[PDB]
DNA sequence: GGTGGGTGGTTCTGGGTCCATGGGCTG
DNA sequence: CAGCCCATGGACCCAGAACCACCCACCC
DNA sequence: GGTGGGTGGTTCTGGGTCCATGGGCTG
DNA sequence: CAGCCCATGGACCCAGAACCACCCACCC
């Protein structure tokens, strides 16, 4: 760079000392070797004295040409002498047909770069740093074929679904011929031993789709035949493909094929880099599983890795194997292994790293790699067998890929990886191998999404006995998600890891502040001794605030979950937790210049010190007196009536009502629901008469949603009823009384709500709290209708009666609570209803929401004995009155605007009354006290006040204007049949609805208001 | 071929009576069916309206773009309101980055070509057989793709002789 | 600043030989 | 029959020879 | 001769869910 | 001991809007 510019100037002197003359022909030898060797560097050459044909057919011939390896300008270079005007000659040069493209006019002097027809930089040639800038980008243009090939392979993507229509009818027209299902029946038997025990044929035929696309593209744009002729697992494909894809039927699929792969083919044979041609490995790859198998995408996990992240985990596993086990990347014995290759991604970036002096020993018995899937076995075998082959310049066959299941071949017997003989051999072997680096991107996913989608995550029985008997056991958490496949890689991670070593990965970030994973945050910290986090946010499951300062995704935007680079090194005191956060607020680009631009060396971490629960962030001040009470307590609940561990405001609480089918079991009129559950228990009665075999290989149309509980009850041939007297009034949102279906047979999980509102109609206040650990932030509304657990996060109601079996309504507030409060407050007057309204009124408090608010976020609200009482159980009877019967309060007076439809055609009318239900905001994108409801009815005078009764991350009338939008149902199911939702049937409710909440807004801002600035 | 000429010759004198209107946008379809018909039978296709990112960053979309199998542009044209003086927006046009290859700038009686950045033929539409000329022209000109190719195949005559070494000592 | 060498590349263009080898003799 | 005579037309290639392109020297 | 408007394309940008499913209880 | 309660955090994607290019009506 600096030291050849710098070499540079020292020729120039010396051409003009020792050789007295300051013509051209003598003085360019100089920067021809500059040139000569920045090209030699980036694998191009500078070729002198190249004639060209000009577009007026004068062949100009410049004083020297950068040539790639398929022997193409890629710039250009013409020197004058100093005795005359760069800027004239240039112009002349340039008249004479010389080319604009990528051309540097040298001059002893000085020195212009015209990039694209255009002058980009004209520097000194005495400065050593200016001209370095200026050959950077004379050696980094990107020639226009680099840019046709990127629009190339972005149009494969949007034409990958079609390409993929014609291979299927091929290998659909494949299961004709008898010497196919031979085959097909050979390879799912050993496939069901050696990759999945359910590969099943549909599995197969994935494979040969793979098999026959990628055998296409590697000869094509790759131009790696032999990669397929060679490859131990491709052999075994091609022996299923050749009873069928031969002869006419090639010839046929070939043609139909060609209009798919024709451009890229064009732009890929212009590019020499593998560097450039590897996005199209990595698009293959990603849109193959969104075009056919998009379920299986979200088994595997078919995201590829932004290189940035893996070279800074790279340099930085480089920097740490130093520091702890006094090594490099490169010394013999550092074995590295990358559980889960995908596009090999990280095994070709540290080819990259390695010298070259070392780099064939490292590859042949060092740098190891495991892939479950055909096509991205195959994608990085060429990958990185072709990072090698440009480095090196030869050409030698990576041996050390295996296709197994990292989980399943713990074998450190199976026939793991017997899909031929070669790969079994090569698993055994790796299994030996003394592994130090376990670097990699774990796959990530917790469940399914729907239960209808029966695309649960496979179970693999020895791993998830480590997790039950280490990281489950720890914790003290009701639901474990720590059989995530995350979880699962990191504690096969920390037992592949025999001796001594680092496990770098990069992966969702629940470990460093989730409830499920306290066990994790125990036990990692006694197989590691050195950890180090480097949180880069992104979570979108997030709203609001949160939502804004969480930011992009590392990962480019694509994925919604939170992500951490984290290094774990065990080397042979207590473990030291370190831990660096990218600032908030901050772009996926702007996270991931800085992983680029930053060494670890200059990370400054921050000593995280576990607290008793076992927490690393989030550890709440102790200084404080929350020793203060307490609402509710487990012990309490679930107390053996003995009055003796009745330890809190109120005995039993309850989470609101899930069921797992809200589209199907809430509705806002009593007709619609009934007519949706009538469906329903007619197709589950039509289920129930099914084969045994159909029954229990989920075998039925889904046109239902069928969860768990049904399904169970389903096999055991139950038949449900339509009980009608089950249609009762339930708060699904704030503010939002719809209507819903209360049976046990059609509901997941009542909780304990049978008790608080028996029958779902009974006569109970339930003072809704917001459950931990709570991301929205504190929320708490009573109500006297069925809640569900939605309405407030983890929606945790806390009643005031309790109905025992067939019993009385058993006041709920404790004993222990009544003398408690009529002993400080020193009153017998202090009756339970005081106190109801009283821990109502302290749950609104202000000033107690932000001093207590890291402690109310993972606890159960504790309750302050303020000084007066009187006036606090006085706040809290206004408050729950308003919020209870927010359906009574006076409506605000808000003037209503009407506007004509736009013409008179039937359909701007019909487009004008659907609803858009939007606050009009101002340019500072706060309220102007507008609504526009309808493209006709826009109310407005709605107080500026009025918007703060913020109940969650919505205000309470942004609440109302959400759940009455018309939102298309997810399930499809409804959408065709149950979708009777017009907002012109509900437009007069609305409007008295935002009137009456707009009184409860401003009334309970100002009683907020009225309440002291001090906790106690 | 003429024949192709002189229906185009009457779709225009049609559009113009059975439609009432001399705009651009209506004419247009004259030339474009000549041009998509005549590609039809040379292994192209006439697509119309597709967008090219010109050298300066800006984005041009010629009226049609003549592309090959592998969707390749081979040629180009935009048609003008006759109510124009073609010459003056022919330079509008190119030095906003309009593509000089090989492109028909047309207005409803003149056609100019500018194959190489030069204008090789300028015709009037009344005359079929000069307008079958000038098409013949723009629908055989050899793009640098041809020309690098031809180049290349000379090449390889010469290095023939070193590939074979290569391949001997193989055998 | 043209202008003619100096040097190297890049197109045309003009212009033209001894001697294999079957068949027919032939003695 | 082998051992003399007698034909009779032949699937290129390459040295000058411009003539450019570029540019040092040489006048101008 | 711009200018706004009609029409279609091409980037950005912002912003957020019900519900699976293991474990502990429990009578 | 098999039902019966109790959590708890989740490997994207798609409508508004901006703005841009082009041509037609519309002033000017
Ligand atoms: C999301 S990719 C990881 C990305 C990759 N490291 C990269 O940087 O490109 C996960 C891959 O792991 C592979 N894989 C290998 N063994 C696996 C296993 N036991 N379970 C799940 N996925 C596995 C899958 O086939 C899938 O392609
Ligand atoms: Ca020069
Ligand atoms: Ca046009």
């Amino acid at each position: 760079s600096l030291q050849l510019v710098k070499k540079f100037q020292k020729r120039l002197e010396d051409i003009v000392a020792y050789g007295g003359t300051r013509n051209e022909s003598s003085v360019r030898a100089a920067f021809q070797q500059l040139l000569s060797d920045w090209a030699e560097g980036s694998g191009l050459r500078l070729i002198t004295e190249v004639t060209q044909k000009a577009v007026a057919g004068n062949n100009v011939r410049p004083d020297g040409t950068l040539k790639d390896s398929l022997q193409q300008s890629r710039g250009y270079w013409e020197s004058k002498d100093e005795a005359d005007t760069l800027d004239d000659e240039i112009q002349k040069k340039l008249a004479k047909g010389y080319p604009r493209d990528n051309i540097i006019f040298e001059d002893s002097r000085l020195a212009v770069l015209m990039q694209n027809g255009e002058e980009v930089q004209r520097v000194d040639m005495g400065d050593a740093g200016a001209l370095a800038g200026l050959l950077k980008l004379f050696f980094e243009f990107e020639p226009p074929q680099v840019l046709e090939f990127r629009k190339a392979v972005d149009h494969f993507k949007d034409e990958m679904p079609h390409l993929l229509k014609i291979l299927r009818e091929a290998a659909d027209a494949a299961e004709q011929k008898a010497d196919y299902r031979g085959e097909r029946d050979h390879f799912v038997e050993i496939a069901k031993e050696a990759i999945n025990p359910d590969f099943s044929p549909r599995d197969a035929r994935e494979m040969l789709i793979q098999h026959i696309l990628t055998g296409d593209l590697f000869t094509s744009v790759f131009d790696n035949a032999q990669y397929h002729e060679d490859n131990n697992i491709a052999q075994q494909l091609q022996q299923l493909a050749a009873t069928f894809y031969k002869g006419p039927v090639k010839r046929d699929i070939a043609e139909r094929t060609k209009r798919y792969y024709g451009a890229i083919q064009a732009a890929a044979a212009q590019i020499a880099d593998h560097h450039e041609k590897q996005r199209f490995l990595k698009a293959l790859y990603e849109n193959f599983y969104r075009a056919y198998n998009p379920a299986g995408a979200e088994r595997l996990g078919i995201f590829y890795t932004p290189g940035e992240i893996v070279r800074f985990m790279i340099e930085a596993t480089d920097t740490l194997l130093e520091k702890h086990f006094q090594k490099e990347l490169a010394d013999k014995g550092v074995e590295i292994l990358d559980p889960a290759t995908g596009t090999g991604t990280f095994i070709t970036e540290l080819i990259d790293f390695l010298p070259k002096a070392k780099l064939e020993q490292k590859y042949r018995e060092e740098l190891h790699c495991n892939e479950l899937a055909l096509l991205p076995y195959y994608i990085a075998n060429l990958n990185i067998e072709a990072t090698y082959a440009q480095k090196m310049g030869r050409y030698e066959e990576f041996r050390n890929i295996v296709l197994v299941d990292t989980l399943d071949n713990t074998g450190f017997s199976g026939l793991f990886g017997s899909v031929t003989a070669e790969n079994l051999e090569r698993a055994k072997r790796q299994n030996a191998r003394p592994v130090r680096v376990i670097i990699g991107n774990p796959p990530y996913r917790a469940n399914q999404a729907n239960e209808n989608d029966n695309n649960k995550n496979r179970e693999y029985k020895e791993i998830d006995r480590r997790i039950k008997a280490t990281y489950v056991a720890a914790s003290t958490a009701q639901k474990t998600k720590l059989y995530d496949m995350y979880s699962r890689f990191l504690r096969w991670a920390t037992d592949r890891l025999k001796e001594d070593g680092i496990v770098a990965f990069v992966s969702n970030s629940s470990f460093i502040d989730s409830r499920t994973f306290d066990g994790f945050r125990k036990e990692v910290v006694k197989d590691f001794d050195h950890i180090y986090i480097l949180d880069m946010k992104g979570n979108a499951n997030t709203s609001g605030e949160r939502r804004k300062r969480e930011g992009g995704n590392v990962f480019n935007d694509q994925i919604k979950v939170g992500v951490a680079v984290y290094f774990l090194v065990r080397s042979a005191k207590d473990t030291k937790i370190w831990y660096h956060a990218v600032p908030d607020f901050w772009r996926a680009r702007e996270k991931l210049e800085w992983l680029k631009t930053t060494k670890f060396e200059d990370i400054e971490f921050d000593h995280i010190r576990p607290d008793a629960k076992h927490n690393w962030l989030g550890q709440v001040d102790e200084e404080n007196d929350w020793n203060e009470f307490l609402p509710v307590a487990d012990k309490d609940t679930k107390q053996a009536k003995g009055l003796g561990q009745e330890r809190a405001i109120f005995k039993l609480y309850s989470l609101g009502v899930v069921t797992n089918r809200d589209e199907w079991v809430y509705s806002r009129a009593e007709d619609e629901l009934a007519d949706k559950v009538r469906y329903f228990i007619g197709r589950y009665n039509e289920i129930i008469k099914l084969p045994l075999g159909d029954l229990m290989s989920r075998n039925w149309e889904g046109d239902i949603k069928m969860t768990r509980a049904t399904i169970a009850d389903a096999q055991s041939r139950k038949s449900y009823s339509l009980e009608k007297n089950s249609i009762v009034p339930s708060l699904y949102r704030p503010f939002d009384v719809l209507k819903m279906y209360f049976s046990k047979n059609l509901n997941e999980m009542q909780y304990q709500m049978p008790s608080i509102f028996p029958k779902g109609v009974g006569e109970n206040v339930v003072i809704a709290l917001s459950g931990s650990p709570a991301a929205k932030p504190f929320q708490v509304l009573a109500t006297d209708i069925l809640p569900s657990l939605d309405l407030l996060e983890k929606t945790q109601c806390l009643p005031f009666y309790r109905y025992t079996m067939n019993g009385e309504r058993l006041n709920n507030i404790t004993d222990y609570a009544l003398k408690a409060f009529q002993t400080h407050y020193a009153d017998t007057s202090i009756s339970r209803e005081d106190i109801f309204h009283y821990v109502y009124a302290v749950l609104h408090h202000p000033a107690y929401r932000e001093k207590y608010a890291l402690n109310l976020r993972q606890e159960f609200p504790r309750i302050p004995f303020y000084p007066e009482f009187g006036r606090w159980a006085a706040w809290g009877r206004e408050l729950m009155a308003l919020h209870i019967g927010f359906e009574s309060v006076a409506p605000y007076p808000l003037k209503r605007t009407d506007e004509p439809p736009k013409n008179d055609t039937p359909e701007a009318l019909a487009l004008a009354k659907k609803a858009r239900l939007k606050v009009q905001r101002d340019a500072a994108k706060q309220p102007t006290g507008a609504v526009e409801l309808d493209g006709l009815t826009t109310l407005a005078g709605i107080p500026a006040a009025a918007w703060a009764y913020k109940l969650g991350n919505r205000s309470a009338l942004e609440w109302v204007l959400e759940r009455h939008k018309e939102t298309t149902p997810k399930d499809a199911t409804i959408r065709e049949k149950f979708n009777t939702y017009r907002f012109a049937d509900h437009k007069e409710r609305v409007i008295d609805l935002l009137a009456r909440v707009t009184t409860v807004s401003v009334e309970t801002v100002r009683i907020v208001g009225e309440m002291p600035a001090e906790t106690m």
